[PDB]
């Protein structure tokens, strides 16, 4: 599958300038739509491993450097050091060619003074003549065919300066420790890696005109002192009154891009709490509640980069007010001093000012606004990059062979501003061949002491040993993207012989049956395609596929059913791991007969450490056409996209009124602008008819109105100032308008996707699109747009000038413009599946990074840092080969538009004089002048429209998602009366459920009657719908059958209102960033009293309260502070706050010791004993007391009857599974359940 080589490396210098290696490529692309494996590889100096690590080596150089001086490091050193070598050299080539562009004016303005003294006799002027126009070519070629290959080159450095960037900062993330997990989020770095990057490329491109800019004015202004006296002198005067203001502008430049970027990081910071809990999200009705806060800080950005395109439009407009301004200047001291023009003194400064302004006025504020946020980019990433590191594992002791694990007086804190430690007292050994228990209540310190042995908790006092390798086992399964043997190998070979003895000692054989593809089936990220118990397992298979030394497995059995528990912990751990070293934690109290260490952990205090025998002898307890890979690539069909797009984003900005004064004050603007140069040269034509009739006898003497010239030629001025100050403001307040209207509608739009959606599209596909897509519309779209909009004014202008000559000149404008309209379309055709391909191959590496920030746990306990680099290069350089295609490509269209516009010059030079022989200046002079400033605009036109075609074929990813197809709306026109439900009996009839069109049945035939005010309970083996039948219910995808609640179809009510009325406890646990009180309530309603009563009631306050700001407490990613069972109570006092009608709960005492499971169970039983309610668990000790109880076997209802008519039917499913787990719990089950039984149906006699 190797990538042909690409051509450029195998090219000639002929064919590298003008880009011939391109015509195969086109000729591909105006047929067929370009694929995949038709981008070229990158050459194998640009790739990013051999950037990014040679980029490292001067980091920790710099750094190394600054620690021997002590003091503070800086990355813009290192970066100098690393690029000021493969750059120094491109700066002799801008400082010929600013120098060049002076010296074309020169003999620009010497050609036509032959022209003004036409003789027929000396052939001295023609030869001169002749060595003029020579000159003007090779300084002309010099000029239009180098640069684009310098620009190409200046872009390539910047492409792998942001590539060593990106993987310099994915290499500082994969090594943060759990204190600088605290500090940064998700959001950053996708911000990082995302926008603080894309300005790197750029940044490096102007920097030569930056620092060119005073050395060509003060050149133009010594050359300009020649001809003109000390009147010049005001120019130079302007010119260093208006630098200095630019210079200040990067103060408040750089200030508003830091509000942007600590503005923009919490704006990034809200995608995982929407995006990965969007089941938790419509489960509970919080939509309104994110937008009520998302929107908000979208509002507060755009406020923010108000001021920021204000400037921006500032400097654009006095980009082409300086202009005029320096023309108005020294001219207003040369009219006045005496002393007039006719042609020369004009004809010159303004064929200088020509050429001096397009880089004086145009580099030099946007080079000040580059470095201005590239100053902040790079500090950003040098505060992102000295965050506090992992601590690294030591060099471990010569050992004598034998692998194991010691601990001795071990003392550590989470949180160093804490006053109470995680562990207290630890002393204990494990040796192969033993089988360690880890015992406690919730929040004692059990996955601490699993996560000392790895190495994320840095050891305070003590000391730690570990010899050999560790297969850790999280107690949150994770599950990346891929197909389930690519999960279980992770890196390993494929083994069948081992393969199978895995699947079948984790009972994954049915599971693997019961799948319409066994293990080749693709799996979403985060694992939201498999269940719970699913995943559990598969994490257990993949650790043992390992065939490491050390599982420390962090409570892989409360997840799964009890029938299997029993099996797996059987062929598992007592008879596959029973040679290696292990550490099992759980809460049964059944699995510890099998176990010959148990350390029963108390607040991280070693009460008691010894066997089970010892804890029954002194009398202590402690009870007390294969599914294709997530759906690839499917944006195609970019075949010239018309109007329909432009109309949506001119309409989302403001209203007609304002759309069309707009254009009115465009062409004012425009207008303005060519009446000021229409008067200075009737001005000057007035003027030199004045000298000529008072020098030829000039008997009267009538002075022109001094004053009223001077008044009407500022007052022009100062109206077209103004007026282009005005549009420019103008249109940059409709683009951020427009912009900030798409981005709230895509906002709205996607919250309202169906739940399919976020299963089957990778969360890199849709992130990407909300942070650079949607990020580029307030950094490249209105300079984008705006720069062009003014370019076609001025060449509207130029041509409205040029059509009052003699049409002989405008003639051939038809073939050249036919010509230029069929290249860009032969060039976009091409250049928008380029970029559709360049974002396509960029998505991939948000989506791989999104998988490897939340799963970098796991990955640092397997060691496979070396195959996560190896990934995260291959997916940059899929995306770096397609930059890098673009930019060629756009190079190749820049410089076959400037072979053709100098083709034209020199036709246009050549053929004139066969009939311009006899006729002389002024109507054939200055036309070589006429035609270049013609061809400039035209070349600059060109590029302008490419670009903003480019930009509006990227917006067109943001505009596709407008429409985003839906489920049934939110309310219907029938809403169900205030006291719905007042009763909520729930009544099935043949339902079914499918998550997808198509695919393979859940639910088949499930029929079941559920009684108001009756606790029905559910169980059965993993996977078999107990979820599904939960989805069916609140109607996460359209089922079949009829569910009737209360006399009322769930199929004839709005969605919002059926799930408001229905509380659920969700399976798995998941916070919300930022405040306590915002994550028990947003909306900001519950009291504090009832706030604390529900605390008092799941207790949680008697640790809440240990915390200074027990409702302040800002809380990490995903609650990274809080454990599982902090977060399961939490959602448990949630449940409660919400007090509804309807209750079920769906996974509650998953990870929960059994007294503070009996103590919030028998407070839901007394509090919720009016109400209906659906729970669900895997232990019956807390639903052996319920009315009925359901049995659902792979999705169909096999029997539901009461619990004691279940118990007396040894063939009953719900009978087999309970004669496991010991006798002595099963014998005390049978008899609460019977003494339930009997004291329901004869309480005469009971
Ligand atoms: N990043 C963190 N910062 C500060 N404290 C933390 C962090 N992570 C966990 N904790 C603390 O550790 C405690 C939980 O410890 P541990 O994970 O070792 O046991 P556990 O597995 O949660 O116990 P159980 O399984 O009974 O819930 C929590 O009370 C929490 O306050
Ligand atoms: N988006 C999806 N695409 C394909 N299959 C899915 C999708 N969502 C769920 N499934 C399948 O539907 C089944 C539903 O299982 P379910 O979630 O009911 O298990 P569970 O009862 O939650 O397990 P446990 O009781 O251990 O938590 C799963 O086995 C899964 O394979
Ligand atoms: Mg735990
Ligand atoms: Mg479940």
């Amino acid at each position: 599958q190797e990538v042909k080589p690409n051509p450029l490396q195998d090219a000639n210098l002929c064919s590298r300038v003008f880009f011939w290696w391109l015509n195969p490529l086109f000729k591909i692309g105006h047929k067929r739509r370009l694929e995949e494996d038709d981008m070229y590889s990158v050459l194998p100096e640009d790739r990013s491993q051999h950037l990014g690590e040679e980029l490292q080596g001067f980091w920790d150089k710099e750094v190394l450097r600054a620690e021997n001086d002590a003091q503070k490091p800086s990355l813009t050193r290192a970066i100098i050091k690393c690029y000021w070598k493969s750059y120094l050299v491109l700066g002799i080539f801008t400082l010929i060619e600013e120098s060049a562009k002076v010296i074309q004016p020169i003999f620009l303005g010497k050609i036509i003074n032959y022209f003004e003294n036409y003789d027929p006799m000396d052939s001295v002027a023609l030869n001169t003549a002749y060595a003029y126009a020579t000159v003007l070519t090779f300084c002309t070629l010099i000029l239009a065919i180098l640069h684009h290959l310098y620009f190409y080159h200046v872009q390539c450095a910047g492409m792998r300066l942001r590539v060593a960037m990106c993987h310099m900062i994915y290499r500082k993330a994969l090594r943060l420790s759990n204190m600088a997990m605290g500090k940064t989020t998700t959001g950053q770095i996708v911000n990082l890696l995302s926008n603080d990057v894309n300005k790197f490329d750029q940044v490096t491109v102007f920097l030569h005109f930056l620092w060119a800019g005073p050395l060509q004015a003060i050149a133009v202004t010594a050359l300009l002192w020649m001809e003109i006296g000390i009147s010049c002198l005001a120019g130079m005067a302007v010119l260093i009154i208006l630098l200095p203001l630019q210079s200040c502008f990067g103060k408040l430049f750089s200030s508003l891009r830091s509000k942007t970027a600590t503005f923009t990081d919490a704006r990034i910071r809200t995608m995982n709490e929407v995006i990965t809990g969007i089941r938790i999200i419509k489960m509970y009705a919080w939509e309104k509640s994110f937008s009520n806060l998302i929107t908000n800080l979208r509002k507060k950005e755009i406020s923010k980069i108000l001021r920021s395109s204000c400037l921006r439009g500032m400097n654009l407009a006095s980009f082409f007010s300086a202009s005029k301004i320096i023309v108005f200047v020294t001219f207003t001291t040369y009219v006045l001093l005496g002393s007039v023009i006719t042609a020369s003194r004009v004809f010159v400064a303004v064929t200088l000012y020509g050429a001096v302004r397009l880089t004086v006025t145009l580099f030099f504020p946007s080079a000040i606004e580059r470095v201005s946020e590239a100053i902040v980019s790079i500090r950003r990433i040098q505060t992102f990059l000295l965050l506090d590191e992992i601590s690294q594992r030591n060099r471990q002791l010569p050992s004598d062979g034998k692998k194991m694990v010691h601990v001795q007086d071990f003392t550590a804190f989470w949180d160093k501003a804490s006053e109470t430690p995680t562990l207290q007292g630890l002393s204990f050994t494990v040796r192969p061949g033993e089988l360690l228990a880890v015992v406690g209540p919730v929040g004692a310190g059990k996955s601490s002491l699993l996560s000392a042995v790895l190495g994320e908790l840095a050891p305070s006092h003590g000391l730690v040993s570990v010899h050999g390798r560790i297969a850790y086992v999280s107690q949150q399964p994770w599950v990346f993207s891929g197909t389930l043997r690519s999960n279980i190998l992770f890196g390993k070979k494929y083994e069948k012989e081992r393969y199978e003895k895995v699947i079948k000692a984790c009972a994954l054989k049915k599971d693997l049956q019961l799948l319409e593809d066994g293990d080749l089936t693709v799996i979403g990220d985060r694992g939201t395609t498999l269940s719970g118990g699913q995943k559990a397992r598969v994490n257990l298979a993949r650790a043992v596929y390992q065939d490491a030394d050390i599982y420390l497995l962090d409570d892989p059995l409360s997840a799964v059913d009890a029938c299997v528990s029993r099996h797996l912990f059987e062929l598992c751990i007592c008879q596959i791991l029973h040679e290696k070293i292990t550490i099992l934690v759980t809460h049964q109290l059944q699995y510890l007969k099998a176990a010959s260490q148990i350390l029963i952990l108390k607040d991280g205090k070693m009460v008691q450490k010894g066997t089970y025998t010892e804890f029954l002898k002194s009398g202590i307890d402690f009870g007390s056409e294969n599914v294709p890979v997530t759906l690839s690539e499917e944006n195609r069909s970019e075949g010239k996209v018309g109007f329909q797009a432009y109309k949506n984003y001119f309409r989302a900005g403001a209203h007609w009124i304002v759309f069309i004064f707009l254009i009115l004050l465009n062409t004012a603007a425009q207008v303005a602008y060519v009446l000021q140069d229409w008067w200075l040269s009737y001005w000057a034509n007035k003027q030199s008819m004045l000298n000529v009739t008072v020098n030829g006898g000039g008997n009267v003497t009538e002075k022109l109105d001094l004053n009223w010239y001077l008044g009407i030629y500022s007052g022009l001025t100062v109206a077209t100032v103004l007026f282009g100050i005005a549009r420019s403001l103008l249109v940059f307040y409709v683009l951020v308008n427009s912009s900030q209207t798409l981005h709230n509608k895509m906002f709205e739009s996607i919250l309202k996707a169906p739940v399919l959606f976020f299963d089957r599209n990778p969360i890199g596909r849709i992130l990407n699109r909300f942070s650079k897509d949607i990020g580029h519309l307030d950094d490249l779209l209105p300079l984008t747009f705006l720069d062009f909009i003014q370019t076609l004014l001025q060449v509207v202008g130029v041509v409205s000038v040029a059509v009052a000559v003699i049409p002989w000149i405008a003639i051939p404008l038809v073939p050249l413009g036919i010509i230029f309209i069929f290249l860009r379309r032969y060039f976009l055709e091409t250049s928008r599946d380029v970029k559709r391909l360049e974002s396509t191959t960029r998505s991939p590496v948000f989506s791989h990074l999104s998988s490897s920030l939340q799963g970098l746990w796991t990955i640092r306990a397997y060691k496979a840092e070396e195959r996560c680099q190896e990934l995260f290069d291959a997916h940059q350089d899929l995306h770096s080969e397609a930059w890098f295609l673009f930019l060629t490509t756009s190079r190749w269209f820049a410089v076959r538009l400037d072979a053709i516009c100098a083709m034209f010059v020199i036709i246009v030079a050549f053929g004139s004089l066969i009939l311009a022989k006899t006729l002389d200046a002024g109507q054939v002079g200055l036309a070589l002048s006429y035609a270049l400033t013609l061809m400039g605009m035209f070349q600059w036109c060109v590029r302008q429209s490419a670009e903003v075609e480019n930009m509006m074929i990227s917006v067109e990813r943001v505009i596709e998602y407008t429409d985003l197809e839906k489920e049934a709306p939110w309310e219907y026109q029938k809403r169900p009366p205030p006291a719905w439900p007042h009763e909520g009996v729930i009544i099935f009839d043949n339902v079914n459920f499918m998550y997808s069109p198509g695919g393979p049945l859940v639910l088949k035939h499930l029929t079941a009657l559920i009684k108001s005010q009756e606790k029905v309970g559910i169980v059965g083996r993993t996977g078999a719908g107990k979820s599904s039948l939960i989805s069916a219910l609140f109607r996460l995808s359209e089922p079949e059958g009829k569910i009737w609640i209360d006399k009322i179809l769930t199929t004839e009510i709005g969605l919002h209102d059926l799930r408001k009325k229905m509380s659920i406890i969700p399976q798995e646990p998941v916070l919300f960033t930022g405040t306590m009180r915002k994550n028990l309530d947003p909306f900001n309603e519950h009291t504090d009293e009832e706030l604390w009563n529900a605390l008092q009631e799941v207790q949680l306050k008697e640790t809440i309260e240990d915390l200074p700001g027990k409702m302040d407490t800002e809380l990490a990613e995903s609650g990274s502070n809080f454990s599982v069972g902090q977060r399961q109570l939490v959602c448990l006092a949630r449940a409660i706050l919400r007090k509804n009608q309807i209750l079920i709960i769906d996974q509650a005492t998953a990870n929960v010791d059994p007294r503070t499971d009996e103590l919030i169970q028998k407070k839901i039983r007394e509090k919720f004993a009016h109400c209906t309610v659906l729970t669900i668990a895997h232990r019956l000790n807390t639903i052996i007391d319920s009315d009925k109880i359901m049995v659902l076997d792979s999705g169909r209802l096999k029997e539901y009857d009461e619990p004691y008519v279940l118990l007396q039917n040894k063939e009953s499913l719900f009978y087999k599974m309970v004669q496991c787990l010991g006798k002595a719990e099963a014998a005390a089950l049978t008899e609460t359940a019977k003494q339930v039984y009997f004291k329901r149906n004869y309480p005469h006699i009971g």
